[PDB]
């Protein structure tokens, strides 16, 4: 039922659906060189993305029922200047009537507007004053449904947020331009990503939400904390989703050292705009390849994990001939580590999106369990057990410019 899909192919967008939008493209418009689908717009007046629906497809009604989807990632909001400040980004408005995406400090709006000016909006709120949020600077699937009869809805990673209902809403008369586009935004930093966007000519109920939700996950590819595919050889600071106030840190290299968990975590805040935990601390992580694996970390990918001391890598391993269930890992000399267990089995798991485990083996094929962490007294240990099945999920977190926190 789609009838506009926008995707990068042949070094342009093109619509996939049959009725072929013209897509014109400003010079300010700039594409992810890892995958082009991911469409950045900044703060500028030719940073457009403009699609000319043909006449045939226009929404002129009072009845017909629709919904879009599509893929954002928003930047942390720094400054006073991004309170009280609606920008649209997805404008269908011709002569005060059809439908619009805009965005708020915290919040992504849908509106609404008949013929006659009234207006029903939706709204999403997330908060900047959280330890650590689903939604900031991460890649965040929208869906928005209206069934004119009863109510428009937005969902938000295929989960629903806001409804309200439209059934006052008249005649309904959008644009043959959809303009993508920061518009009214008064901060000339701000920036937004945007990827797979869809117009459907029906109300989506919740199974094809989902299915569209996991479908264009693709759960086959691991994430990083923001959404973006994890990769091979880029360090990456680690958190631990069932304890997410400590970072990873070192008791000495070697074999009769170990890796543990150590908190609190530091805060990052600019007061009533943002307070949260920082990210950017604790040993970090480098996935290297176990094979032929290219460039993208795959589900059931075999690897190593290597571990950043002093600037320095060493590597994740363990004895798992050590007397207990719980195995505790170490970081060794690359040239020690000898017959140890060391090679990972990396797993997505797609609630809070971009959870990834990592399942140990030995040197003979033998599984030695998920990585997690067991409390030895005071100390979160990390371990490799069988016993995984919470404190075995993890996010691998690269310094990302939209969480601006300092190195």
């Amino acid at each position: 039922t789609s009838i506009l899909s926008i995707v990068y192919k042949k070094d342009d967008l093109i619509d996939l659906s049959r009725y072929g939008a013209k897509i014109n493209i400003g010079d300010r418009v700039y594409y992810d060189s890892i995958d082009k689908n991911q469409i950045k717009l900044i703060n500028l007046e030719s940073s457009t993305i403009e699609v000319i629906l043909k006449n045939a497809i226009v929404y002129n009604s009072m009845y017909e029922n629709f919904s879009t989807s599509f893929w954002i990632k928003i930047p942390k909001y720094f400054s006073k200047i991004n309170l009280n400040n609606e920008y649209t980004i997805i404008n269908c408005i011709e002569n005060n009537s059809g439908w619009k995406v805009s965005l708020n400090y915290g919040e992504i709006i849908w509106t609404l507007q008949d013929n006659k000016q009234n207006i029903q909006r939706v709204v999403f709120k997330y908060s900047q004053m959280v330890n650590i949020s689903d939604y900031i600077n991460r890649w965040i699937f929208v869906t928005i449904t209206n069934n004119r009869l009863t109510k428009s809805k937005i969902y938000i990673n295929g989960r629903l947020i806001d409804q309200k209902p439209i059934s006052n809403l008249g005649n309904i008369h959008a644009s043959n331009k959809i303009m993508f586009k920061l518009d009214g935004c008064r901060d000339p930093r701000r920036y937004i990503m945007i990827k797979y966007f869809n117009l459907f000519d029906k109300e989506l109920n919740e199974k094809e939400i989902k299915d569209l939700y996991d479908s264009q996950s693709n759960s086959g590819i691991l994430k990083d904390f923001w959404g973006n595919y994890l990769q091979y050889d880029k360090p990456y600071y680690m958190l631990n989703l069932f304890d997410p106030n400590k970072y990873v840190d070192v008791n000495n290299i070697g074999i009769r050292g170990y890796m543990y968990l150590k908190g609190p975590r530091g805060s990052v805040v600019t007061t009533n705009i943002y307070l949260n935990s920082t990210l950017y601390e604790g040993t970090k992580f480098i996935i290297k390849k176990y094979g032929n694996e290219d460039n993208i970390v795959r589900n059931n990918d075999r690897v190593y994990i290597n571990v950043v001391v002093k600037n320095k890598e060493y590597r994740l391993a363990t004895n798992a001939s050590q007397a207990g269930v719980e195995k505790i890992l170490s970081a060794l000399e690359i040239p020690d580590v000898g017959n140890l267990s060391q090679v990972v089995v990396m797993k997505s798991k797609d609630g809070i999106r971009n959870k990834c485990k990592m399942n140990l083996q030995d040197n003979n094929g033998n599984d030695i369990g998920f990585i997690g962490f067991h409390l030895y007294d005071n100390i979160a240990k990390l371990v490799a057990s069988n016993w995984y099945t919470f404190g075995c999920s993890w996010e691998f977190i690269p310094v990302d410019d939209g969480w601006g926190e300092s190195s």
